[PDB]
């Protein structure tokens, strides 16, 4: 379906802002099983160790997370399912690392960059 570029209906902004934040400080620190728990049961299976290592080569040289900057919401559709996205700028010490968590509606990640 669409993908849209803000939150339609199905979703709240606080609550999406929030579905991020925490995603994001599960992945700095290395975290895998736990930040399978994020995504969607599916995805469990469909992770990487990649998405959580060539993304430390990123956050390596970015420093250590300091605030939350700016956050875009986003949103998709499947077929007849909706997701709601958020690109929220993490202030590093050193980087801008602006993540983009996209979740269906059960809240179980669906499609996570940076």
């Amino acid at each position: 379906g669409e993908i849209l570029k803000e939150l339609p209906e199905g979703f709240d902004k606080e609550t999406v802002r929030k579905q991020a934040m925490e995603d994001i400080e599960i992945a700095q620190s290395k975290d895998y099983e736990s930040w399978k728990s994020r995504f969607t049961k599916d995805l469990q299976s469909s992770l990487t160790e990649e998405s959580y290592d060539s993304y430390l080569k990123i956050l390596e040289k970015q420093g250590e997370f300091k605030e939350f900057g700016k956050c875009t919401y986003l949103g998709q559709i499947k077929d007849n399912k909706k997701y709601g996205g958020v690109i929220i700028v993490v202030k590093y010490e050193e980087g801008n690392v602006n993540y983009s968590l996209a979740y269906d509606e059960d809240m179980n990640l669906v499609s996570f960059t940076m």
